[PDB]
Parts: C-alpha cells; sequence; structure tokens
C-alpha cells in the first residue's frame, strides 16, 4: 500500500536526537518510488550515523538529500548542543523554501529540542513562528489547522489574548484562513470540502441578539466565500456545528474553539499544520527523546502517519 | 432499579404542549415509593387530558400535586396561547418557591414555548433569568452548569457578547460561581469536588504572555478557594485540563469554552441546570413540540435522565 502520492521535505529535526533514526526508518518503509518523492534535509553526517546504528547503510544511496545545517564536529547522540540546535533550523528552513519556491508541495519537521535552540541564540516560539519568520510574513497571516478523529479545524487567530483576537478579526482575515484552509484540504485529500464557521459570539450573536461580531465579520465574510463558488454554512454556534460532525474543514475564531474538541477526541493522533503562502509544514506529534537518541528503541509510526497524512492523493 | 432518591418538584411545563404527556410517562416509569417524592407542579386540567391521552387514568389518584397556571378556559393541544405562557411561568415559579422554602430539594421544568410566554407579556431570557427575577437576585448571580458524559461545567458568563463578558468577569464572579456550582454537586452527589478552572486566555494567559486577564481575575480567584479550603487546580488552558479528565467540576469563562466540550461528547444526553442560592433548576433538553401535542407519541426518556441526575443518591 502506497502512502506517498506527491513531493515532500522531510527535515531531520535535531540530529542528536532520534529525528535521522526516525527519519531513515520511515523511509525504509517506503518502495522505491515513494523514496524519490522524499527530498531529505539535514546534516548528511548524522544520516550516517544513525545509518550504522539501526544498520541501515544500504538505503543511503536511494536518498535524496540535500545538505543542510552541517555540524563542525562529529554527531554526538543524546546531546543537547547549541550545534544541533542551528542545525534543526538550518534543516527546517531549507525545506520550507524548498516549499516556498515549488520544489516541493508540503513539508515535515522531524523534533526539534527547544533548549538547544535556544542555547544558539535563535527566537523559537513554535512552527506557525517559525515559518512566518522564514517567508517574511507577519505571524497572523499563517494559520494553524489541527487535524484529529475526522476532524480539521483552521484557526483565524491563535495564540494572543482572547480580546486581542477580537480586536484583529475582520472580514478579509477570516477569507485568508479559509482560502488557506481550502487548499490545504485539496494536499490532504478532499478536493471539494464542506465547510463550517464558527461565531464569534454565542449562537453566532443570534442574529445581533448577542453582540454585532458576527454580522460585520462572519456573515459578510460567508457571503463573499459563497460568490467565489465555495459551499460553506454559517456562521453557527461552534457547540452545535461540531456536534453534527458533517463537515469536512471547521473555521474557529478563537484559540479554545478549536483546541477544546481536538485534544479532548484525538488525545494521541493528531495533527497541527502551519499554512502560509503554498508551504503546508506538520510536526511528527513527539519531542526529540535524547535519552534514547541512537539506541533504537523509536519507531517512525509517528512520522508515516504524517506522511500518510499529507501524502494523500487527490 | 430506583432513581429517584429524594424529594423533587416537576413543573409541567407549557400546558398545550408535550409537557404533560411526559410528565405522566415519566411517573408512570418509576415505583410507587418514587413517585411520592415528586410533587407536580400545574394545571390538573392538562394532567387530566394527557391522561387520557397516554391513558393513564389509574395514575392521577397516586400524584402528588400541587395546582398551579389554571387556566380559565379548556386545554387547546398544540396552539400557542398567551394563557398557556402564563401557566409555564406560574408552574415554574411555584415549583422554584417550593425548593427556595425547602420542601424539595431541586426542581425539574419540563418544556416551555418562548413564543408563548413573550405573548403574555412576559420577560424571559431562560431559567437563569426566571430564577433570579423570582429569588430576589440579580441575573449574573445564577449560573448555568452543563452535565453530559460524567462532565460538569460551570460557566461565569453565558449569553452574552465575548466582550461583555470580558467586561463582567471579576475574581468575585468567578469565586460566586464556583460555590454555587459546589453546593450544586453535593446534591448531584458529590460532596467535596475536585474544581478546575479554564484560562481566560490560551494557556491561561501563559502566565501573562498571552494577555493580563488571567493574572488579574482567575489567578487571584483561585487563591482564594484554597485559603477557604477547597480542593481547585488552575487556572490551566481549557483544552488541556478537559483531557486529563480527573476534576469534578470545571469552571468555564466563556459560553463557548463549556458548551463545545459537552455537546460534542453528548450532543443529545446534555442536561441544563441553572443554579441560584439552594435552587438547582433543569430543563429537559427539548421543546415543547407542539405539532405532536396530543397525539401520545412524545418520549419521556430526556426527562427520565434529567429525574435520575437530580435525584441522585449520595
Ligand atoms: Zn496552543
Ligand atoms: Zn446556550
Amino acid at each position: 500500500m502506497t502512502i506517498v502520492h506527491r513531493r515532500l521535505a522531510l527535515a531531520i529535526g535535531d540530529p542528536h536526537g532520534i529525528g535521522p533514526e526516525i527519519a531513515l526508518k520511515a523511509l525504509q518503509q517506503l518502495s522505491a518510488t515513494e523514496r524519490s518523492l522524499i527530498k531529505v534535509y539535514g546534516p548528511w553526517s548524522a544520516l550516517e550515523q544513525a545509518a550504522q546504528i539501526c544498520q541501515m547503510e544500504s538505503l543511503l544511496q536511494d536518498l535524496i538529500h540535500e545538505e543542510a545545517g552541517s555540524l563542525a564536529q562529529p554527531v554526538q547522540c543524546g546531546e543537547i548542543t547549541p550545534q544541533a540546535g542551528l542545525s534543526t533550523v538550518q534543516s527546517a528552513t531549507a525545506a520550507i523554501r524548498a516549499c516556498e519556491s515549488g520544489e516541493v508541495d508540503a513539508v515535515i519537521a522531524c523534533p526539534h529540542h527547544e533548549t538547544a535552540i535556544h542555547r544558539a541564540g535563535i527566537a523559537f516560539s513554535g512552527y506557525p513562528s517559525l515559518l512566518a519568520n522564514v517567508l517574511g510574513m507577519n505571524e497572523d497571516e499563517v494559520f494553524l489547522m489541527l487535524v484529529g478523529a475526522g476532524l480539521r479545524i483552521v484557526h483565524v487567530t491563535l495564540h494572543e489574548s482572547v480580546r486581542s483576537a477580537l480586536e484583529r478579526l475582520s472580514p478579509q482575515l477570516v477569507i485568508n484562513a479559509v482560502d488557506a484552509a481550502v487548499q490545504t484540504c485539496t494536499l490532504l485529500g478532499v478536493p471539494k470540502p464542506q465547510v463550517a464557521v464558527f461565531g464569534i459570539n454565542p449562537h453566532a450573536s443570534e442574529g445581533q441578539l448577542f453582540g454585532l461580531e458576527d454580522s460585520q465579520i462572519t456573515v459578510p465574510a460567508v457571503e463573499t466565500l459563497r460568490k467565489r463558488g465555495l459551499t460553506v454554512d454559517g456562521p453557527m454556534g461552534a457547540d452545535m456545528v461540531l456536534a453534527q460532525r458533517k463537515h469536512d474543514l471547521y473555521v474557529a475564531m478563537l484559540h479554545d474553539q478549536g483546541h477544546i474538541p481536538i485534544k479532548l477526541l484525538a488525545p494521541n493522533g493528531a495533527s497541527a499544520l502551519s499554512i502560509g503562502g503554498r508551504v503546508v509544514l506538520s510536526s511528527v506529534g513527539h519531542g526529540s527523546a535524547m535519552d534514547i537518541a541512537g539506541r533504537g528503541v523509536a519507531d517512525a509510526t509517528a512520522l508515516l502517519r504524517t506522511i500518510a497524512l499529507l501524502g494523500a492523493q487527490p
């Protein structure tokens, strides 16, 4: 069975962590044709290290690879070092620019170590931020879609105060989020999605009974998106819509509106997609596991699940 | 098996709806002893009507009943009339005063018709409002607790604009919600509950990084509640806490924060408790169904679920 149906970048994450190890284990399990669609970004020295340990030298010749985040000393498995911090970011940066320029259609980043990156003197608050930075966009022009338990929920606003979010909300900002998320939905394998838009206020303002924000922001936005020919219901109260479970994409106005459903229903098997200008970036859903780095204990199931998700066919 | 363990008031709701019908069908299914703990508030004429329809004449003699919301004309099944609007409110008012005075320990209200009540010239924004009015409390001293799928979530604010909610939130208002909800928890059968408080902002402001509201409102409130000797964690991000599933009561800051989890996990089978003073009032979770009124085809499962919930053993 074939899980990779398009070109992808795989940044291998922290080269001292389990990222290199799981990168090889996942490519191992793909077919020859599948492997040629995955360009691996990271220091060759780290993939060599992981290949001797897991005894997968044969595979290195098949890998399509671009050097990024080279190290100036041998790989020290399990060790938190500024070097590996920088490697991680350079690798992820190489992968993202490859997506921007159109060489690949999406990016998967293997695990990072926050401390390592901070010790290099590099600001890192998460992939939403990094992606924005790298592409020259403001952080609010990149949207986060959570995916788990059949739910896809893009968020118009994210890591800010509720009040700050309400002040930023506009018809345009909603439109941008949905456009970004419908594009992302084609890649995920749902070309013509059914879309639901959450209300800002309870019961979507109930007309204007509970505030004017929905009549100013979400109602105008839904009518513009229909006129361009999208299938869009709402605004509706977030509680009531989610319960019906009959849409392929939900559009949350605030962080909590979209994160509560997801963390309740998909406590483990859930993906975070950061979406910019052509660029869909997902993490694997786990840490770098420095204490088992190079010990042959980590499997690639999380990485393979992520590849299946970003590599579905239209 | 016995579901009623204490004295309860059952206001029969709109006498032209299915309220009378479901009241009888639910009492039917209880044992003789259970029936004597439920005092039925409403116009006798409407219970007579529903007794012929559902063919339960035998039952009327066993009912403990207080006349309330008497009608001045025959019962008209299916019809929206100011009179039935007034009946509903009088019945529910009789039931609530019975709770206030200590004759019963909680109240269940069968379905009303909003239009009917409005056409009588009666202000009605829900049971929170009615209960406050009847008890001589301000509307913001009555809180709504949703209960479904093992989750209990009180809400500090409810049917208002998000902005209006943020402006109303204070340490005191949180404290009041929790005290009302802990009292309610004793009645529900959890005397000494473990409590979780949601953050106003994502990640509970993450200190003060994502807004100052949590440091001003929820953090001071939690410290006061501990010092009086309650078991209270938070504020935490709503998503993250709910996922742990290790508390008996969650404290939501906004409507949507508490209604999304509930309607997703218990999309039909959730109860709405209005709590004020010692008075816990619950609706059945459905409408008055005027199109089947009188046809004897209404299901009492929602009412029985509500009775089981408020008629809790410990
Ligand atoms: Zn978050
Ligand atoms: Zn509601």
